């Protein structure tokens, strides 16, 4: 339920409600980051979910924030954007999907988080589909109720990062 | 559908697709009003949809925006806030709600928009029922699809204003 989410106190809690809410909707991994207004930190953004440490890890150190096609979509935009091979356009950006791919990170999308009090960020899942034709579909089947739960996450998890 | 309001050329042709979509989903008036970043001046907000000429007049001239409940809340929140007694708080509120009823506003919600360039405004949308509790169900059966909306509109309708 959004309301468990809203009534959370701590980040431990809403962390792993906004986190089970993801599984129980399909996805597999998550990742919701959230930057203050006016800020570019990337390396030192909020951010919560199950990416694996050492991904997490290297994604800081090779410094993908610059990289990462997502990353520039949630800046001008509050649309999803999918992770398809068209987002990977220079080939650095190829590189980086070919690591993230590595990391588990296939199909999925990214939803831009755009806040009341400017605050910048996006909420990423993943889907484990045998291909990208079933990880569609899902994806299709889940949009709405997703598109909800990244309002009801930005709203709530703001109050605390 | 989604697409012919991204890909609209004009302010009339975009905002009658927003419109027919709108009324398309069963709701009955439509309020896009957008406001660049840092402003509040809501006198000159880009403003499209089908409220009576004479009510927008009225808004205006009696500097309704301060009073307005649903305007401080977009100010501070993305969920949507739904026409309820409850956010007529004050009395200059009630006020508020005496006249828009007359207008024929009574059942209906406000989502709030704020674009990834700062941009701020509101999509607000009536429902005529015989009463808030079909009003209520009519609005749980859409608001998924209605929070979809909400996105491209401003996505698509940021490039026009
Ligand atoms: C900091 C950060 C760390 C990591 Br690891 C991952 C992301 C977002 N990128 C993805 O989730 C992703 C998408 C497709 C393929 C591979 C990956 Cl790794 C991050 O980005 C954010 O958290 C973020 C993104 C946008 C905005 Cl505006 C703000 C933030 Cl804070
Ligand atoms: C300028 C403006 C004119 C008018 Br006529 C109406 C609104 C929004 N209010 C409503 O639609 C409403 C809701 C419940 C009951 C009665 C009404 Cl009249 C307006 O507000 C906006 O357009 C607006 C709202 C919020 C933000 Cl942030 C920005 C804007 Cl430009």
């Amino acid at each position: 339920g959004f309301l468990e989410l809203e009534r959370s106190s701590g980040k431990l809690e809403w962390s792993a409600i906004l986190q089970k809410m993801a599984s129980d909707l399909g996805f597999s991994k998550i990742l919701f980051g959230l930057l203050p207004k006016d800020s570019q930190d990337y390396e030192n953004a909020f951010i919560v979910g199950n990416y694996p440490a050492a991904w997490r890890e290297h994604y800081d150190r090779a410094g993908y924030a610059r990289v990462d096609p997502t990353v520039s979509h949630c800046t001008q935009s509050v649309l999803p954007i999918f992770w398809e091979p068209s987002i990977y356009q220079t080939r650095k950006q190829h590189e980086f999907f070919e690591e993230a791919s590595a990391a588990g990170l296939v199909y999925g999308l990214t939803m831009p988080l755009h806040g009341a009090r400017g605050e910048l960020g996006a909420l990423s899942l993943s889907v484990e589909a045998e291909n990208r034709a079933e990880a569609n579909r899902f994806m299709e089947s889940v949009l709405p109720t997703l598109w909800m739960l990244k309002d009801y996450a930005l709203q709530s998890g703001a109050g605390l990062a």
